[PDB]
């Protein structure tokens, strides 16, 4: 009779099995999102997801109920005031997620509410993947792959009562209503509609690699999907199913290579590896994490996080990240190294926390997992091997256009110092209108020296 679907992740109406199941047999249905009362970019992306769902719901004679407050306190009030008997959610594997939900399920049964749970934030049941592997998370992407290639296939991806809503809670809140601010548009608009738009574009574009050859960045693509996958605006099975069909249609081969799926499988690998380990995002007490004597250096952390390291490659990556909420993985790998095992010898937990506040596609699991691997703290498997924060940028973008773009103060520098401007003669700096040490900081560390010492440090811990 009375049903509620609770959005957390999975902010879509496509491939929503828990929602599809919840509407089955219900006389009424309310879609609900609960706001607890982390930078403006994630927050804005969130609000646009919510606003986006509401718009689609309105299209459907329904509308989104954004409830303000806490789940454990909101739900008994709802169950009673709305005479709910069914409540459904997407499955959340994240260790803290499981807990909250296991608790809302105890409450649910207290009010004799039925609780529909359905997996769809991942391609697989991770519990099952663990079972094969001996009741043990694969700690290697290879074994993990070896294991999913041997995994069963796939099954492709009533009214609502409103009143006077758009303010009695239930309306989507605004940046201002949260304590911000203002921003300046948004390189990554949030929501399902945006996400189904970019999937179309993305598929069209990947279609022009293997049956269209000819040549056409480090910049946000207008076909990029990572943030949409993190919030569930885009279903990962939809993505998958359409990826397969593209491969089979352009490559004429109905048995694609797992590497077509890397973006997806890496995601899954970390969800699997984290779901049973609540200390996954810490070093101490994290059973899979090597214990490393990282330093406490707030001031070094600060320069790193605020992109004032004096290494433009590093600083450009960090300001692109702070401004927009996304950065290419190669840049993730550069700034991660520089902060941890490469240069600064600061804990990966510290970089994890920064990324959580600024990175749009950061899940608890993915974020922790990456920082652990990137800093060589787990997931051993292929030594990532730190590339130079001068040479590695120089290798990628010889003219330093990416640098001029995100660090305009340096716009006036020649491509032969744009990566290492402290090596510009005084006359050049003057002509560039940027005195190194005055208008842009000097390098916070000697790179050669720092990685030298840092490689030492690391092998003392493996004698």
């Amino acid at each position: 009779v009375n049903a509620v679907h609770w959005f957390r992740k999975g902010l879509r109406l496509h491939d929503n099995p828990a929602l599809k199941e919840c509407i089955q047999g219900a006389d009424t249905i309310r879609c609900v999102y609960i706001l607890d009362p982390v930078g403006i970019n994630r927050w804005r992306f969130l609000l646009q997801c919510l606003e986006d769902l509401d718009a689609n719901l309105r299209k459907l004679n329904s509308r989104l109920f954004v409830i303000r407050g806490q789940p454990a306190d909101v739900f008994p009030r709802l169950f009673k005031e709305w005479n709910i008997t069914k409540l459904s959610i997407e499955y959340d594997s994240e260790p803290f997620g499981k807990e909250r939900d296991a608790a809302i399920k105890k409450l649910a049964t207290e009010a004799g509410v039925e609780v529909i749970v359905r997996i769809s934030h991942t391609l697989y049941d991770l519990d099952k993947i663990i079972e094969l592997n001996g009741g043990q998370p694969p700690l290697t992407y290879k074994r993990f792959q070896t294991l999913v290639s041997k995994m069963e296939p796939l099954e492709m991806p009533c009214m609502t009562p409103l009143s006077d809503d758009h303010d009695e809670k239930y309306g989507v809140p605004s940046l201002e209503e949260l304590g911000f601010d203002t921003l300046s548009s948004a390189v990554w608009p949030g929501g399902e509609t945006e996400a189904l738009t970019r999937l179309e574009r993305h598929l069209e574009r990947k279609a022009w690699v293997a049956n269209f050859e000819r040549p056409r960045s480090l910049l946000a693509s207008p076909t990029g999907l990572s943030p949409y996958l993190r919030f569930g605006c885009l279903s990962c099975r939809l993505f998958y199913f359409k990826l397969t069909d593209l491969y089979k249609k352009v490559k004429k081969n109905s048995s694609p290579p797992l590497s077509l799926y890397g973006q997806l499988l890496w995601r899954e690998f970390f969800y699997t590896a984290a779901t049973n380990n609540p200390r996954f995002d810490k070093m101490e007490g994290n059973p899979i994490c090597v214990q490393i004597p990282w330093d406490k250096n707030p001031e070094a952390l600060a320069k790193w996080a605020e992109g004032r390291t004096g290494f433009p490659w590093i600083d450009a990556i960090m300001t692109q990240l702070r401004q927009e909420g996304w950065i290419h993985h190669l840049a993730r790998h550069a700034v991660a190294c520089f902060l941890t095992r490469g240069d600064l010898w600061i804990s990966w937990e510290e970089g994890m926390k920064v990324f959580e506040e600024l990175l749009l596609d950061a899940d608890w699991s993915i974020n922790a997992g990456s920082w652990m691997w990137l800093s060589c703290s787990s997931f051993f498997q292929q030594f990532f091997h730190c590339y130079c924060p001068v040479g590695f940028g120089r290798r990628t973008d010889p003219n330093g256009d990416y640098i001029r773009r995100y660090l305009p103060v340096l716009r006036g520098f020649p491509a032969k110092y744009i990566y290492d401007p402290w090596n510009a003669p005084e006359g050049i700096q003057k002509v560039a209108k940027c005195l190194i040490g005055v208008n842009y900081p000097k390098p916070m560390v000697n790179h050669a020296e720092a990685s030298r010492l840092n490689i030492e440090r690391m092998k003392q811990i493996y004698q």
